[PDB]
């Protein structure tokens, strides 16, 4: 599809049972997901945004659909105010911004 | 132009004559500039990210050329990490998200 930009981009995703809002965020080099309890390993991470940083845990090779296209890559959860869709994903479901 | 994730969106802006690099952001509502000097009067704002609340200088009103795209609009100064185009000034320079 194409996504005007006059409102957030926030599209469904899935992952680890879940259906979900997320942003598609090309400001975004990593995938950060709110809250979750998520199966298996994991490795402590922080990373920074406007404000500061925040204490995210990286799972690795999680898949998940977005707006209806596959992926699977590298996921961090923590304590954001909204999923964000990072470029690791973006990359794996073709997206482009176009102008 | 069409421009891929993979690394990222960084383009030249130009702003108060001065020529910088900036991150196309689609996950990102307003724009926000690094620390610089803009002329005219502006005021006080904060806002929000994924590490909490920042105080900013909004201008509004400013010219930008971004990527060759002419735009005038409200510009937020202050300690964003890095140049940020958000939604505000995407719009404007027919900027979409396409997969
Ligand atoms: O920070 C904003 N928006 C962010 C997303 C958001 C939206 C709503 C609520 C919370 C967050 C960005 O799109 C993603 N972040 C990095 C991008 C900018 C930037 C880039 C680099 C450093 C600092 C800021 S970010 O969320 O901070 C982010 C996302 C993924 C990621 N992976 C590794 S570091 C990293 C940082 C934002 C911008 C303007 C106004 C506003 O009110 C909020």
């Amino acid at each position: 599809p194409q996504i005007t930009l006059w409102k957030r981009p926030l599209v469904t995703i899935r992952i680890g049972g879940q259906l979900k809002e997320a942003l598609l965020d090309t400001g975004a080099d990593d995938t950060v997901l709110e809250e979750m309890n998520l199966p298996g390993k994991w490795k402590p991470k922080m990373i920074g945004g406007i404000g500061g940083f925040i204490k995210v845990r990286q799972y690795d090779q999680i898949p998940i659909e977005i707006c209806g296209h596959k992926a699977i890559g590298t996921v961090l959860v923590g304590p954001t105010p909204v999923n964000i869709i990072g470029r690791n994903l973006l990359t794996q479901i073709g997206c482009t911004l176009n102008f």
